[PDB]
């Protein structure tokens, strides 16, 4: 049971992350991320939080199961979660374009989830960071709320016993969303804020994809990842490196930007997490007060 309740309908995707499955599991919809053998630890993790944490919120992919399963006389590993048909903030970012106010639930859903997972809860779940956040890893809800997915990274921390957990994964973040510190090697792994300030880092990057996505004065900007215009496709280490520590750019803010109420907030958060010193960067529940604030 649990795999073999599924029927695999469409498959929606496929990459180095594995493949990812419409399915129905009680003629529901469901998501099936099927794991590529390459990445078995990211399954184990990830069933290892949904499993122990009791881990539900609006803005984080809805768990509903995990599995292993055998096809072509091999075995997968399976996570199944609730089904968004809308996809990726990534692909929905060059479907459409945005006016402020869904702009603004976008990316204030994401910091809602983001500070969700960032912060204890007691009797419950720990800290969590997630380490590895762009917008392909953001699902888009039906009601224009997004929510985060893809928890094979994740760290946790508990006050009580003041224990972290960085748990036992070779891999590592995409490397374009990659912060400096962890692309010069410098940051500080016994410290779990340093993974808080690594998703802070990558949630500018998207807020910045986002922002750009927003009519004002008439006009808008294509689609673009951060760095496109710096980096190749599918950019290597020391491509990030050189652009992100060396060189030390950003995205570029237009200026024209600071003329409007709405881009001139999200220019300013964006700024501030951006920051090459980590400990600069605004927490998750700051950037979530202030989008809560914003008009
Ligand atoms: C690869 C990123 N990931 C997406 C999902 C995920 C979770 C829940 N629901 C959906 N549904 C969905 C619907 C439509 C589309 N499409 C949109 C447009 N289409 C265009 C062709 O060019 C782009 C591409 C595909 C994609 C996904 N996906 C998951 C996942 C799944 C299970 C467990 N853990 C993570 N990982």
């Amino acid at each position: 049971t649990v795999a073999h309740q599924i029927t695999l309908l469409e498959c929606v995707g496929k990459g180095r992350y594995g493949e990812v499955w419409r399915g129905s599991w009680q003629g529901e919809n469901v998501a099936v991320k099927i794991f590529s053998s390459r990445d078995e630890k990211s399954w184990f993790r990830e069933t290892e939080l949904y499993n122990t944490v009791m881990l539900r919120h609006e803005n984080i992919l809805g768990f509903i199961a995990s599995d292993m399963t055998s096809r072509h006389s091999s075995t997968q590993l399976w996570l199944i979660t609730h089904y968004h048909e809308m996809g990726s903030l990534y692909d929905y970012l060059q479907l459409t374009t945005l006016d402020t106010v869904s702009c603004l639930r976008i990316v204030l859903s994401i910091a809602s989830g983001l500070a969700h997972l960032h912060i204890e809860i007691f009797g419950g779940k720990p800290a969590i960071a997630h380490r590895d956040l762009k917008s392909k890893n953001i699902l888009v809800k039906k009601n224009g709320q997004c929510c985060i997915a893809d928890l094979g990274l994740a760290v946790m921390h508990s006050q009580s016993t003041n224990q972290l957990d960085v748990g036992n994964n070779p891999r590592v973040g995409t490397k374009r969303y990659m912060a400096p510190e962890v692309l010069d090697e410098t940051i500080q792994v016994d410290c779990f804020d340093s993974y808080k300030r690594v998703d802070i880092w990558a949630f500018g990057l998207v807020l910045w994809e986002v922002a750009r996505r927003m009519v004002s004065n008439g006009i808008v900007e294509d689609y673009k990842p951060p760095f496109y215009d710096v980096v190749p496709n599918d950019p290597s280490f020391e491509d990030m490196r050189k652009v992100v520590c060396v060189d030390q750019q950003r995205p570029n803010i237009p200026n024209r930007w600071f003329s409007d109420p709405t881009l001139t907030s999200l220019a300013k958060l964006m700024k501030e997490c951006w920051y090459q010193n980590p400990s600069a960067r605004l927490t998750a529940l700051r950037i979530k007060k202030t989008l809560t604030k914003i008009d």
